[PDB]
């Protein structure tokens, strides 16, 4: 664990005293005949790094809704906001992702930070209802099923499988 | 930061979940819509690493006098104990250094695991008080002083400086 330089207020000896790990502040500083003594952040505060501090940090204020928590206020990090499941961040706010529509699916999954892309199903693949998460499906195979299709598929449906 | 694997109570999907920050403890786990929330580790409890845990772990006992605290019980590190300053840890408890008297110095500086360890002062060198920290000193150079030697030093006393 680290040191840090103090100059002792009643001596003017300058100390090296040891740090206070993340999640504490120094509280009382070490002197000529005692260890510093370090305490935790109260509940509002905090500190990223092993320390020399007399306060803790303040937590930023509460996330604006919709958005919510993806880290909490507490002792070793500040609370860092994000848009929940299902949205994304677009200026001002959170907006939710795009649905593929039947016939799409999605090429690159949405994130916190973009929406979903879209691409429409490739010859072979469908999707048969709306989502902003799933992915065109591949046909199901009629040869390798033993049968043969009984009616082609679309972008939107399998081709079904059978004989005669 | 990293992931954990969880079961979902409700649907038996394993989904893959954020890990929660040192200092904090999983609240609720992630669930098909929903992030995983972390809290933090309640006073009395710690948790040293990113974690997918449920409670964070107890601290220690109270260190047993005279020993003390040279970390504190917080969010992100149990508690450690040590013997205070000027004393060392033999079996037991905690007993005061040696004091190295005078025509002695400290050859070895004591620690909280180990005592002090003294020599009688090399020639040219003296300690005219007792202490569990000082060093043997060189005389005042009469030479370099523009001076010659009035009374030889001992290994109490720094030689006398003067003329004539």
């Amino acid at each position: 664990i680290g040191t840090y330089r103090h100059v002792d207020r009643a001596t003017g000896q300058v100390l090296t005293c040891d740090k206070c790990p993340a999640g504490t502040y120094v509280s009382e500083h070490c002197t000529n005949t005692s260890l510093r003594v370090c305490s935790s952040c109260p509940v509002g505060t905090f500190t990223r790094h092993e320390n020399g501090i007399e306060k803790c940090h303040d937590c930023s204020q509460p996330c604006p809704w919709p958005m919510i928590e993806k880290l909490p206020c507490a002792a070793l990090t500040d609370r860092e906001c994000t848009c929940p499941p299902g949205m994304f961040q677009s200026n001002a706010t959170c907006a939710p992702h795009t649905v593929c529509p039947v016939g799409w699916g999605v090429r690159k999954k949405g994130t916190e930070t973009e929406d979903v892309r879209c691409k429409q199903c490739a010859r072979g693949t469908f999707s048969d209802v709306p989502s902003s998460v799933m992915k065109c499906k591949a046909y199901t195979d009629c040869l390798s099923q033993n049968l043969v299709v009984i009616k082609p598929g679309t972008k939107e449906t399998d081709n079904v499988c059978g004989t005669l």
